[PDB]
């Protein structure tokens, strides 16, 4: 009982997000160690993504995905695989033909099925869990206008979990996406959900990204969320988790960056706080969820750090910028002792 994860067991997987620079550079090896000895469940960052896996939907790399896959079979991990089909960071190449003008339905639904079909059938049985569709859902509760959306309908979401399921019949595939506290966005997800899984689409799953700030939302709207999906069908996801810390609502400012010297221990403890209540939450309904992971493992690799203001010194993960265990961390160990 070593790690996080040996204290989250028979509730759920406690994993972390693994950047491509962790995989591809030996200096980064420590943090390789750290992870496989606090996290049971990794999620690739960038390396399984359309543009950086194949750029301009031509020579695939699949180099740093390779390394990813390896690493977690080399440790028994719950390996996730992240985004099939997203509407961003994906090459413009993909939805125009070879004139190249608007691409047309049929023609979308072949590149998006050839992409699943040679993505999730490389690593066929060796992914536990893959990300068939990401943020399909516009936050004012409607169809987000993705050039998914706008040729191939609200059916590429069916026919993306239809391929892949055909191609790996015992991944457990998941929709995923955030802002799902929003009631009329969560809502639509739900409503959605239900509507296709009735259909027959092989929806087993769905993630919340979870991308929460310091002080809200609150864990009620949370608790409500994981209600919905259970009673939706679908198995619960904690998939991107962080904490926000700094004041939001960009122009770098010296005032919207107050913990350039350091996070005070007035602070360390409202986030120790609000992480705890926040998995006081998730251990209320353990049956619900099958994964909680965390958008990274230390404070120096959060993408919060640099957005949506560049420069910034955010405190959003457990472990801080010298990879050591903060308050938040063994508050959640508390817990289960």
């Amino acid at each position: 009982r070593t790690g996080i994860k040996d204290f989250y067991k028979d509730d759920f997987r406690i994993g972390t997000a693994v950047a491509t620079a962790t995989l591809t550079m030996k200096e980064k090896k420590p943090l390789l160690a750290l992870i496989a000895r606090e996290f049971n469940a990794i999620t690739p960052e960038n390396c399984m993504k359309w543009e950086p896996l194949k750029p301009q939907d031509k020579d695939w790399h699949w180099e740093a995905a390779d390394k990813f896959v390896e690493f977690g079979e080399k440790h028994k991990m719950y390996i996730v695989g992240h985004n099939l089909v997203w509407h961003s960071q994906v090459p413009k190449e993909v939805f125009l033909n070879e004139s190249g003008g608007t691409i047309s339905k049929e023609a979308l639904t072949a590149k998006m099925q050839d992409h699943i079909a040679t993505l999730a059938g490389r690593y066929k049985g060796r992914i536990q869990a893959w990300d068939v569709v990401n943020e399909a859902v516009e936050d004012d509760g409607s169809w987000r206008k993705s050039p998914w959306y706008n040729i191939m309908g609200e059916d590429f979401i069916a026919k993306a979990f239809t391929m892949a399921h055909e191609v790996d019949p015992k991944a457990h595939l998941i929709y995923n996406d955030y802002n799902t506290e929003s009631p009329i966005k969560r809502n639509f997800i739900v409503g959605m959900i239900k509507n296709f899984k009735k259909q027959g689409v092989p929806i087993h799953g769905v993630g919340m990204q979870e991308h929460l700030a310091i002080d809200g939302p609150s864990v009620d709207e949370i608790e409500k969320t994981l209600i919905a999906l259970a009673d939706a069908g679908v198995r619960a996801h904690i998939t991107e988790l962080d904490i926000d810390v700094l004041p939001s609502v960009f122009e770098y400012k010296p005032e919207r960056d107050p913990y350039i010297q350091g996070l005070p221990k007035d602070m360390e403890e409202k986030l120790a706080k609000r992480y705890e209540d926040i998995f006081k939450i998730y251990l209320k309904h353990r049956d619900k969820i099958e994964r909680v992971t965390l958008w990274g493992t230390a404070d120096n690799e959060t993408w919060l750090n640099d957005f949506p203001i560049k420069g910034r010194t955010n405190y959003p993960l457990l472990f801080d910028r010298n990879q050591k265990p903060k308050p938040a961390y063994f508050r959640l160990l508390d817990l289960k002792k």
